[PDB]
């Protein structure tokens, strides 16, 4: 440990959310994001 070992980088102080990286990670799945109609394709509905 004395050579090795020690690090000046120490454990995570609460509230740091690098904690749950890596349980991000694990949750993390990609999006799909299917396309769309367009805004101008949209009909604007009327309110008269």
């Amino acid at each position: 440990d004395t050579v090795e070992g020690y690090t000046v980088f120490g454990p995570p102080k609460p509230g740091d959310s690098k904690a749950f990286l890596d349980i991000a990670l694990s949750i993390a799945s990609q999006n799909v994001s299917p396309t769309r109609v367009s805004v101008w394709d949209i009909k604007i509905p009327d309110m008269t």
